[PDB]
Order: structure tokens, then C-alpha cells, then sequence
């Protein structure tokens, strides 16, 4: 998160800390966020060979005892992820166990509702990632409030579509998702509406998120039958 502010710890129950295993380099770290007691949402470009799931935390690198270690049995990326153009970029992680309720863990389910949301308003949105180009991942969870944007202030991602995804972030501020925020949800009015996926190297905003609504009847066929 660039520009943003150090959450209240724990305010954010349902926020899932990822840590990515490949067989060809070093782990790398997404956020996510928990829906059921025993599924995380997050971005597809989060797979990899194995993932532990750390629930309940706030500063990473301090153990304590709201902490929720979790395997991940089997990931379910969306089936039309492109690695070309990004769209689709969308996966359900499934916990081993279902994890424990307390003040500091929680989910956060969808509403009924799945109402196409349009430009103009305000979202927030928290990660552990860069606070910018040049800068680690923060050992803290951030957050930060974004404008939605018309969907043309998003052209010159060339493979962004309107109806798939979220534009986000006034280009006249330098507050933004970045880099190690990847899979985090945005929030407008308390309701998860995009999923962090992409946007550019030097981090001058908008960002691109994967628009919830669009998925939601994937997601809803996902844990039915599961
Ligand atoms: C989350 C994010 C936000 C803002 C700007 C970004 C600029 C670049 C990449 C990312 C995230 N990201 C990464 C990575 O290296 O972090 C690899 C990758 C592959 C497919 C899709 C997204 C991907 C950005
Ligand atoms: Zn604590």
C-alpha cells in the first residue's frame, strides 16, 4: 500500500497473509481475504506449488496468539485465467480445517446482492505490500481509500475490460494498491466488491482490480460443490 495508513490491528478479521511456495525460487506473499470458515478469495497470479494461509495477524513479523497457521489442501484458480491479458484473475484457496473464530479472525461473507457497481465513490483497501518502488513489503497491514474511476482513465491497459474489472485510484494522488498487495479485497461501504490484480511497474495510479459481481455465480459453484 502507497500512501496509505497503519490499520488498527485486527480491525480487518477476515484478512489472509499468503506465503507462496514455487519449486524455482524463494517464497514469494499475497493478501486474501476469508469468505467461509474454510475458504480464502485471492488473485490467480497467487498460485503456486504450495501456500500456508496466516490468519488473525496484524505486524508479520511479531507471533502472537491470534495468529492461524493454515495448510491449504487444494487451490482452484479460474479456469480462464490468461496469462496474456490478466483477465479472470481469480482463485478460492480451501483450508485444510476450518479455522477458529475470535475477535481477531473472522469471515466476511458476500450479501444476496451482486449489483453492478458504478464509477464515482470512495473504497479501501489493506495489504502488507510495497509502500513503494523502492520499498519492502511493510511488516504492518495498511490501508487506504481510493476513488473508482471511469473506466476509461484505465485505457492504456490495453487488455482492461469495464465489465470485468475495477479502475482505481485518483492518477492525481500517489495513493494505491501496489505490488505484495496482490489478492486483497477492496471495500465499498463495508461490502468486498474488487479483488487487487495489477497495474503498473512504476506505481502511478489507477490500479486494475477483478470486479467481484462478475464472479460471483463462479465463486457461489466453487464452494457448492466443495
Ligand atoms: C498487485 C500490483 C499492483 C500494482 C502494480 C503492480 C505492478 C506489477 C505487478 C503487480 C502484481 N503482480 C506481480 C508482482 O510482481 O507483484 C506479478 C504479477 C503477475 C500477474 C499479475 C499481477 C502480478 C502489481
Ligand atoms: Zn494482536
Amino acid at each position: 500500500i502507497i500512501g496509505g495508513t497503519e490499520s488498527k490491528p485486527h480491525s480487518r478479521p477476515y484478512m489472509a497473509y499468503l506465503e507462496i511456495v514455487t519449486s524455482n525460487g524463494p517464497s514469494k506473499f499475497c493478501g486474501g481475504f476469508l469468505i467461509r470458515r474454510n475458504f480464502v478469495l485471492t488473485a490467480a497470479h497467487c498460485a503456486g506449488r504450495s501456500i500456508t494461509v496466516t490468519l488473525g495477524a496484524h505486524n508479520i513479523t511479531e507471533e502472537e496468539d491470534t495468529w492461524q497457521k493454515l495448510e491449504v489442501i487444494k487451490q482452484f484458480r479460474h479456469p480462464k485465467y490468461n496469462t496474456s491479458t490478466l483477465h479472470h484473475d481469480i482463485m478460492l484457496l480451501k483450508l485444510k480445517e476450518k479455522a477458529s473464530l475470535t475477535l481477531a479472525v473472522g469471515t466476511l461473507p458476500f450479501p444476496s446482492q451482486k449489483n453492478f457497481v458504478p464509477p464515482g465513490r470512495m473504497c479501501r483497501v489493506a495489504g502488507w505490500g510495497r509502500t513503494g518502488v523502492l520499498k519492502p513489503g511493510s511488516d504492518t497491514l495498511q490501508e487506504v481509500k481510493l476513488r473508482l474511476m471511469d473506466p476509461q482513465a484505465c485505457s492504456h491497459f490495453r487488455d482492461f475490460d469495464h465489465n470485468l474489472q475495477l479502475c482505481v485510484g485518483n492518477p492525481r494522488k500517489t495513493k494505491s494498491a501496489f505490488k505484495g498487495d496482490s489478492g486483497g479485497p477492496l471495500l465499498c461501504a463495508g461490502v468486498a466488491q474488487g479483488i487487487v490484480s495489477y497495474g503498473r511497474s512504476d506505481a502511478k495510479p489507477p490500479a486494475v482490480f477483478t470486479r467481484i459481481s462478475h464472479y460471483r455465480p463462479w465463486i457461489n459453484q466453487i464452494l457448492q460443490a466443495n
